DNA sequence: ATAAAAGGAGAAGGG
DNA sequence: CCCTTCTCCTTTTAT
């Protein structure tokens, strides 16, 4: 199965949900969610995983915070903003 | 200042 | 094992 950090990174490279998520500094690998349209992207995440309950941003954010220990994705000091690691980017 | 929202995390449960 | 789900508390942001 696909991993969350790859689901997001795939969307940014595809632009398939430009209204829900966009780059902030492509070079630094920072990105940000749309306050109004993030739930739609969260919805698409739970479905792709076939989860029991419909996915919400809070549950997805909880999952993202776990990447803080392994380093794939760290939270940035800007609203709804995260950052990929150089390894994840290449 | 205050509601609302974003952020946080321990625990237990599910593919 | 990679999240998922629930629950409760805190900080930040929007009103």
């Amino acid at each position: 199965k696909i991993r969350l950090y790859q689901f997001l990174l795939d969307l940014l490279r595809s632009g398939d949900m430009k209204d829900s998520i966009w780059w902030v500094d492509k070079d630094k690998g920072t990105f940000q969610f749309s306050s109004k349209h993030k739930e739609a992207l969260a919805h698409r995440w739970g479905i792709q995983k076939g989860n029991r309950k419909k996915m919400t941003y809070q549950k997805m954010a909880r999952a993202l915070r776990n990447y803080g220990k392994t380093g794939e994705v760290k939270k940035v000091k800007k609203k709804l903003t995260y950052q990929f690691s150089g390894e994840v980017l290449g």
